[PDB]
């Protein structure tokens, strides 16, 4: 009953608010209105406008697949964070729902969201360590312990999301952001996230990366939280081999469905439990594929089996396969 009246109060203004107000106002987005969740980003006179109240850091250095993410500063408060540009006509509410109110160290925090014309500008913490993707390119590929370390932390975040019935949708190195010392990893890019109730390829849907895509998704079978696990394992392989699965050998959605899972790419010098863990996460049938909780525990043991985390965050470059 009153829900309709609260949406109207939030519309037309940019206000200091809480995650539940942001979520309900955002559902409408699917002229300058929005909700900011921290005092570090304050509106001025019912407004928060680009280049007036907030400034992109100069010169513009983009991050993200589309160069949509930028460093920025609140002109009033001097606080700095990141902002993701989403075209308004293609905005998806699930992106914010899947990080709004969520409070987890393995998930990047949401600072707010403000519509301005054709843009939804979404604010979030700035992480200086860059993405796991940028790391893999810098180092070439990661040692076995570092890879297990990060994979587990991603799985910790996937546990959190899955408990809340949230599919991430596009898990990969580029969507894992690292702290300035490399000891913490967080998930990012919830643009493909999907609320679940205890398939995907129907209409207003944009899917994840081809190389990390699970067979059920490819063949249009029904889908659940397990697709994140498949992707996370394809990410593990990307970490170990310095390149995506299947790219050194093959029109890639054809081969995912027909061929066996890419267990061959598991490097041979890897200890038995590392390889064994990767394999439980690359079971073609969702039923036999490991859950998040299960894999995380296995990956943790695998790390323990290999002496724990010993390699430095940025050691020597290591040539890929
Ligand atoms: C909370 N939240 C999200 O997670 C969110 O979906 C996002 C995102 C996203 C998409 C691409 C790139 C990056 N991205 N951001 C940083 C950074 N934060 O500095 C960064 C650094 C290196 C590489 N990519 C980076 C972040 C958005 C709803 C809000």
């Amino acid at each position: 009953p009153v829900e309709e009246y609260l949406v109207h109060a939030l519309q037309g203004s940019v206000s200091s608010g809480q995650a539940h107000s942001l979520a309900s106002l955002a559902k409408t987005w699917s002229d300058n209105e929005g909700v900011l969740l921290t005092e570090k980003l304050k509106p001025v006179d019912y407004e928060y406008r680009e280049e007036v109240h907030w400034m992109t850091h100069q010169p513009r250095v983009g991050r993200g697949s589309f160069g949509e993410v930028h460093r920025m500063k609140d002109k009033q408060t001097g606080f700095q964070c990141a902002v993701k540009k989403v075209r308004l006509e293609v905005f998806r509410v699930e992106e914010l729902v899947a990080c709004a109110g969520l409070s987890s160290p393995r998930i990047v925090p949401l600072y707010g969201a403000v519509r301005e014309g054709p843009w939804v500008n979404i604010f979030m913490e700035l992480l200086e360590g860059g993405s796991l993707g940028q790391l893999i390119k810098q180092m070439g590929c990661l040692p076995e312990d570092r890879a297990l370390y990060y994979l587990g932390q991603a799985l910790e975040g996937l546990e959190y999301l899955h408990t809340r019935r949230i599919l991430h949708g596009d898990v990969k190195a580029d969507n894992v952001l690292l702290s300035s010392d490399g000891s913490r990893a967080a998930l990012c890019d919830f643009g493909h996230a999907l609320c679940l109730q205890p398939s995907l390829l129907t209409g207003d849907y944009i899917p994840g990366t081809e190389t990390h895509m699970a067979p059920e998704v490819v063949m249009g079978k029904p889908c659940d939280a397990k697709v994140d696990i498949w992707s996370s394992c394809c990410m593990m392989l990307h970490m170990l081999n310095g390149c995506h699965p299947w790219t050194q050998y093959f029109p890639l959605c054809l081969k995912i469905a027909s061929e066996p899972p890419p267990i061959r790419e598991i490097p041979p010098s890897c200890a038995p439990l590392t390889a064994q863990a990767i394999q439980e996460g690359l079971r073609k049938e969702p039923v036999h594929r490991a859950s998040a909780m299960e894999l995380r525990r296995k990956v943790g043991k695998a790390l323990q089996e290999v002496g724990g985390l010993k390699s430095p965050w940025k050691g020597e470059y290591k040539e890929p396969r």
